[PDB]
This record gives C-alpha cells, sequence and structure tokens, in this order.
C-alpha cells in the first residue's frame, strides 16, 4: 500500500537467441516470481520487481520449438537486472546475464 514507493527494482528479459519464447516464468527473490507472456526474436520487456534490492534470480521459460532453458542465479547486485538469453554448448538454449562483480 504504498504511493511514492517508486522504491523497486526493474527486471528486464531480452530474448537473444534464434527463437520466440512465449512461457517465462521468473523469479527475483524467495517467492518473488511472475510470468510474462511471449518474448518475440531479439525482442525484449521490462517489468517491476516487489523489492528494493535483489541478489538472486531463478528463471524457467522454454522456446518456439518446446525446448528448456533456467537461468540459475544468485550473485547479482546494484537497483536493476537484466538478462541475456542466448545459446551455448550445441546451440541449446542456456542464460547468460551482463554481471559485474563476478570474479
Amino acid at each position: 500500500g504504498a504511493q511514492d514507493g517508486k522504491e523497486t527494482t526493474t527486471i528486464r528479459l531480452i530474448n537473444q537467441t534464434y527463437f520466440n519464447v512465449k512461457n517465462i516464468k521468473v523469479t527475483w527473490n524467495d517467492g518473488k516470481e511472475q510470468t510474462v507472456n511471449t518474448l518475440g526474436s531479439h525482442d525484449s520487456i521490462d517489468f517491476s520487481s516487489d523489492a528494493g534490492s535483489v541478489y538472486k534470480m531463478d528463471v524457467t521459460g522454454t522456446t518456439q520449438s518446446g525446448e528448456k532453458f533456467t537461468g540459475h542465479f544468485k550473485g547479482l547486485v546494484g537497483k536493476d537486472t537484466r538478462v541475456f538469453i542466448e545459446l551455448d554448448e550445441n546451440a541449446d538454449v542456456q542464460v547468460f546475464i551482463p554481471q559485474g562483480e563476478i570474479d
């Protein structure tokens, strides 16, 4: 019940891959999760996140070709988060992030 509570992060998904997706669960705490409608070929979406700060993100989505990826993270910082959905290993769908303190 805030009215000046512009005191929350944003999360911003980018589908930097060779498909479209239609079913992204994202999590950004223990118990803060929501779902995202669709993300075009190389498209992007951003949405509000119900906490002022965040260090983890546990994502779970699926491709056009019914192929399921995750993004298991616990090393976030800062007052925003992005997601670079990309491919690796065999052009299999991974998830990546533009992190900074990752040493």
